[PDB]
């Protein structure tokens, strides 16, 4: 009986071919090389003493094309143009990337998942699955030198880039932009005091994962009880869960159909787990309720 | 303080080796290195003869024309075929232009590797897992995943250590090295087989507690130490592997980095086993995690890259 539901990232090859190193002064981070453009975080032009309140327009007054070193592997790419767009730079290079995949830039919404290719000095180190949290942070694994690492989904042969890495907040969660250079959430690329909102739990994702658990033979948490959307939402609020909407109930329809467990019966199971805990039991090898699988992730992994 | 994730190796070097192999109606995955495609030998089985297939006898009735190899949109001509233990080696007419630097390695229990899960010769996802002490792995494999490979990367070289063959009734997975030899006592027939005792990889749990301290989770640290002797008496009671001097030696670099003695961390683990977490979490788990090696921790916390 299948019971191996795991956190799974997209194969990283199509993205690996796009990673380069960008150096400005003594600051080295990663860039994304698509066609003849390299995208990177605009704070590549910052200096150590001016991180608190950089004036990016003022900082660009003293920057020429030759102040940007771009290296694809060990191949020097000549910068022939540079512009600032939102919180990214666009470096025009003399050579189009021959490994440019079919790609799109997409904006994700809270609750949606994506793969991160963590890189250092334009070289891939590892790949893992993230979700955009309700507070617009991600729980990544990023060190000094990881800025410019990207998050993506792969759909058919199309790479949808959704994330570029910029910063680490004091609770060790991560903030960044889409590939248009607009921050997720309220964050700014300066070292002024910023805090992640209270983390809340992605309720529609927890319910998808309880459906995964049923498909994978974990049934111990199923009960006779039904609830209402209103009464469930009173419990969600108390346990710092996101509201469950009728739109979420519609999104969970296919999983309720596949398992024959009504969405509001699975809500009754979740209510009983929040109120009573797990009584030293596990679900899909966790002692915690997992919220970083979407309904779409469960369907894809459980049936391909 | 900072984050620490189950991280897979980048998969690009492997994706360029995955092909589709069909024998009769059976389609699974193969590994295309130079002019050889490696796949599970049970590609030659029929549905009604899975209990005790005679592989030698099935295979003499096979010709090159019975093996259809496809790399993307491109049919490869099979020009030779041999059996090596539980894998076929299909000599093809075209050497794989995307063949990386590689070795075949057989990993030890407690060691970790990345799985590139593939279906119809197309890579679908990547995740990290460990060789369990019972020589199973806790993978995520559906119908069609057979021939998917596990690997590590060092510098620019891919070390292939696993090829997927089967799912046991508890939903754990069994397979071979790339010499075609199973990990553990498993055999590629549908005769009753069961995984042995699932024991916790103690040295890995200690590595993960060092990872937690590096990433600012300190609550489980106590001013206590234990002897190895006294720790292992407690380990036995909770189906933990005994901790050996070799394990203590491998944990030495994390002990030095954190300045927390290995036997101090053992005292923290003994308390966690005896008392639980009392509603706290370590690196966002409410369980003790055993699928990070000491090397995995250093690699992640020091940002080691590949090409
Ligand atoms: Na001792």
């Amino acid at each position: 009986h299948m019971s191996g539901f795991r956190k799974m990232a997209f194969p990283s090859g199509k993205v690996e071919g796009c990673m380069v190193q960008v150096t400005c002064g003594t600051t080295t981070l990663n860039g994304l090389w698509l066609d003849d453009v390299v995208y990177c975080p605009r704070h590549v032009i910052c200096t150590s003493e001016d991180m608190l309140n950089p004036n990016y327009e003022d900082l660009l007054i003293r920057k020429s094309n030759h102040n940007f070193l771009v290296q694809a592997g060990n191949v020097q790419l000549r910068v022939i143009g540079h512009s600032m767009q939102n919180c990214v730079l666009k470096l025009k290079v003399d050579t189009a990337n021959p490994k440019t995949p079919k790609y799109k830039f997409v904006r994700i919404q809270p609750g949606q998942t994506f793969s991160v290719l963590a890189c250092y000095n334009g070289s891939p180190s590892g790949v893992y699955q993230c979700a955009m949290r309700p507070n617009f942070t991600i729980k990544g694994s990023f060190l000094n030198g990881s800025c410019g690492s990207v998050g993506f989904n792969i759909d058919y042969d199309c790479v949808s880039f959704c994330y570029m890495h910029h910063m680490e907040l004091p609770t060790g969660v991560h903030a960044g932009t889409d590939l248009e250079g607009n921050f997720y959430g309220p964050f700014v690329d300066r070292q002024t005091a910023q805090a992640a909102g209270t983390d809340t739990t992605i309720t529609v994702n927890v319910l998808a994962w309880l459906y995964a658990a049923v498909i994978n033979g974990d049934r111990w948490f199923l009960n006779r009880f039904t609830t209402t959307l209103n009464d469930f939402n009173l419990v969600a609020m108390k346990y710092n869960y996101e509201p469950l909407t009728q739109d979420h109930v519609d999104i969970l329809g296919p999983l309720s159909a596949q398992t024959g467990i009504a969405v509001l019966d699975m809500c009754a199971s979740l209510k009983e787990l929040l109120q009573n805990g797990m009584n030293g039991r596990t679900i899909l090898g966790s002692a915690l309720l997992e919220d970083e699988f979407t309904p779409f992730d469960v369907v894809r992994q459980c049936s391909g």
